[PDB]
Parts: structure tokens; C-alpha cells; sequence
RNA sequence: AGAGU
């Protein structure tokens, strides 16, 4: 069994940080071809991974701590901002 | 309203 990804260290002093949202709005998050979440990572400067169709619907956000909580506040507010 | 070789 192959795929094409692997595990990487963080460089010190950038976290990884679990965001969970729940599980209808995972899409949302994500958007069209993953517009909407490579904006929060363009605007936050952190790296972000989409969870696996399959599992739990948590975010993993990689930078440096303080961006990594505006990426996280990015994420609660498009959620807020579509849900109420 | 699911992006990543
Ligand atoms: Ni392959």
C-alpha cells in the first residue's frame, strides 16, 4: 500500500493545533476546490490540513501560535457567519 | 458547502 503524503516535524517554535468543527460544515470550511480555507491559509500565514473524508472533522493549523489562533478564529467565524 | 501526488 502507497499514498502520497508523509508525516513532518514542525519547525521550532510553530505548533499544530487541532480545530474541530462539526462534522456538516467540513465542506463549508473547506470550499470550492478549497478556496475558502486556502484564503485563511493565505491571510494567516499557517499551513492547514482538510481531515479525511473518514474520520473525525478536526483541522490541524500549523504556524506560528499567534497565527495559528487567528486561522482558528477565521475558521469559527465563516462557520458562525453561514450557521448562525 | 471536499483543495493538495
Ligand atoms: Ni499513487
Amino acid at each position: 500500500h502507497h499514498h502520497h503524503h508523509h508525516m513532518s516535524p514542525n519547525l521550532p517554535g510553530q505548533t499544530t493545533v487541532q480545530v474541530r468543527v462539526p462534522y456538516r460544515v467540513v465542506g463549508l470550511v473547506v470550499g470550492p476546490k478549497g478556496a475558502t480555507i486556502k484564503r485563511i491559509q493565505q491571510q494567516t500565514h499557517t499551513y492547514i490540513v482538510t481531515p479525511s473524508r473518514d474520520k473525525e472533522p478536526v483541522f490541524e493549523v500549523t504556524g506560528m501560535p499567534e497565527n495559528v489562533d487567528r486561522a482558528r478564529e477565521e475558521i469559527e467565524m465563516h462557520i458562525a457567519m453561514r450557521t448562525g
